[PDB]
C-alpha cells in the first residue's frame, strides 16, 4: 500500500549509513533488515573496527579513508555515542618481505599522510609489550585509530530515524522484482516498492544477488577474535598502546588496545572457515584454530597479553575474487545500486560509503571516484545468471 523514494535491504554497516545520508536530505526513505541493527548476526559486532588511512590494500582507497574519517568526526559531533578514539595505528612485519607494509608506506608518502618510521627494537622501545625481530620495519599512523562500529550504526539509526526514515526490522527480504520505472521487494511481513534500491545485505549477498538476475563470486568466511586479559600497564589505550594490523611469516592479524579493561582484542585476517550465513556456528571455540592461532601470535609478539581468554566473538568476512569492494549500478538496473564484497575491510569507509550509496541511487551517480569498486571489472569474474 505504501511506496518510498528509497528502499535499503540490509540496515548494517553500509545500509544504514546510506539511511542517514537520505533522509538527512528528506528523501522518503525505507531501510528493512533481517535483524534489529546494530545486531551479532552479521558483521559489524565485536565492538571495535580499525580505521587506517594509509592504505596497505591499495593507496586508491587513501580519499575515501580521509572523506570516512572527517564524517566519523562529524557523527562523533552529532549524537551521545562515542564513535572514534585517535588510537593510531601501528603496522610492522620483516622487512622487505611485506607488501602490505610496502603499500601502506607508499600510499603515505603519495598522499602525504603523517606518519612515524622505525624498525626492530625502537618498536619494542616505543611500545612496551610488542616483541618483535630486529629485521621488523613499521609504520605508525598517529592520527587513525579505532571506530566503535555497533555506536556508529546505532547512531546513524536514531539520526534517519528521526528525520524520518522508516526501519523495518526482523523483516528477511525473500525476493526483488524490479521494473524500468521502480523497484519492489517481497518479505513475510509484506511487499514494499520505491524509485530506488539499495543492495546492502552483507554475508547474504552471496546467496541473494542471483535473485537479481547477478551472478558474482562471492564467499562469506568465518572470522573469529578474542579478547584477553592483558598487562594494563603496557596494553591499555590509556597507556597509549596502538591499534595494530601487522603481517608475520603465517600472515595478517589485527588488533585493539585494551578499553576500559575489556582486554587486547586480536584477530587473524589470513585465515577463516568458507560457510553460509544461515548456517555458520557462531560460538567461539568450535574449532581449535579459534583460540590456537590467536595465542600462536601473541606468545611470540605480544606476551604480555597472552592471558585468560575473557570473550570471544564470531562475526563474517564477504570477499571478492580481488578483495576490493563492490559499489555500483547493477548492469542492467540503473535504479538499483549494491554494495558487496567488503572483504574483511570495509567499515572504516561505511560512513563514506553511505554518501556514495546515497549519490548513486539519487543521480546514477557520484562525486566519488569508484572505478576500481566496478561491478564489471574483470578481476570480479561478474556475469548474469542468464542473459
Ligand atoms: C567480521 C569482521 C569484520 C571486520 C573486522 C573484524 C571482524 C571480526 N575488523 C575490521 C576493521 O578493523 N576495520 C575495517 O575497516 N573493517 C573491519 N571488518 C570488515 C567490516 O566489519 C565489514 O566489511 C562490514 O561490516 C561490511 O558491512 P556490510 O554492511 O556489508 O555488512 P553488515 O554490517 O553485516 O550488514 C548487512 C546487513 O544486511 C542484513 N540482511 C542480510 N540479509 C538480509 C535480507 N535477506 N533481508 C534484509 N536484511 C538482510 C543483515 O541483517 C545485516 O544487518
Ligand atoms: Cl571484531
Ligand atoms: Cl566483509
Amino acid at each position: 500500500s505504501t511506496h518510498f523514494d528509497v528502499i535499503v535491504v540490509g540496515a548494517g554497516s553500509m545500509g544504514m549509513a546510506a539511511g542517514y545520508q537520505l533522509a538527512k536530505q528528506g528523501v522518503k526513505t525505507l531501510l528493512v533488515d533481517a535483524f534489529d541493527p546494530p545486531h551479532t548476526n552479521g558483521s559489524h559486532h565485536g565492538d571495535t573496527r580499525i580505521i587506517r588511512h594509509a592504505y596497505g590494500e591499495g593507496r586508491e582507497y587513501v580519499p575515501l579513508a580521509l572523506r570516512s574519517q572527517e564524517l566519523w568526526y562529524e557523527l562523533e559531533k552529532e549524537t551521545h555515542h562515542k564513535i572514534f578514539t585517535k588510537t593510531g595505528v601501528l603496522v610492522f612485519g620483516p622487512k622487505g618481505e611485506s607488501a602490505f607494509v610496502a603499500e601502506t608506506m607508499e600510499a603515505a608518502k603519495e598522499h602525504s599522510l603523517t606518519v612515524d618510521l622505525l624498525e626492530g627494537d625502537e618498536i619494542n622501545k616505543r611500545w612496551p609489550g610488542i616483541t618483535v625481530p630486529e629485521n621488523y620495519n613499521a609504520i605508525f599512523e598517529p592520527n587513525s585509530g579505532v571506530l566503535f562500529s555497533e555506536n556508529c550504526i546505532r547512531a546513524y539509526r536514531e539520526l534517519a530515524e528521526a528525520r524520518g526514515a522508516k526501519v523495518l526490522t526482523h523483516t528477511r527480504v525473500e525476493d526483488f522484482d524490479i521494473s524500468p520505472d521502480s523497484v519492489k521487494i517481497e518479505t513475510a511481513n509484506g511487499s514494499y516498492t520505491a524509485d530506488k534500491l539499495i543492495v546492502s545485505m552483507g554475508a547474504w549477498n552471496s546467496k541473494l544477488l542471483s535473485k537479481l538476475n547477478l551472478d558474482i563470486p562471492l564467499q562469506p568466511y568465518r572470522q573469529v577474535v578474542g579478547f584477553f586479559e592483558s598487562d594494563e600497564s603496557k596494553y591499555s589505550n590509556d597507556i597509549d598502546f596502538p591499534g595494530f594490523m601487522v603481517e608475520v611469516p603465517n600472515g595478517i592479524y589485527y588488533g585493539f588496545p585494551s578499553f576500559g579493561g575489556c582486554g587486547l582484542k586480536l584477530g587473524y585476517h589470513t585465515f577463516g572457515q568458507k560457510i553460509d550465513p544461515d548456517t555458520i556456528n557462531r560460538e567461539f571455540g568450535v574449532y581449535p584454530e579459534d583460540e590456537s592461532n590467536l595465542r600462536a601470535f601473541l606468545e611470540e609478539y605480544m606476551p604480555g597479553a597472552n592471558g585468560e581468554l575473557k570473550r570471544g566473538a564470531v562475526c563474517m568476512y564477504t570477499k571478492t575474487l580481488d578483495e576490493h569492494f563492490i559499489i555500483d549500478l547493477h548492469p542492467e538496473h540503473s535504479n538499483v545500486v549494491i554494495a558487496a564484497g567488503f572483504s574483511g575491510h570495509g567499515f572504516k569507509f561505511s560512513s563514506g560509503v553511505g554518501e556514495v550509496l546515497s549519490q548513486l541511487a539519487l543521480t546514477g551517480k557520484t562525486e566519488h571516484d569508484i572505478s576500481i569498486f566496478s561491478i564489471n571489472r574483470p578481476a570480479l569474474k561478474e556475469s548474469l545468471q542468464k542473459t
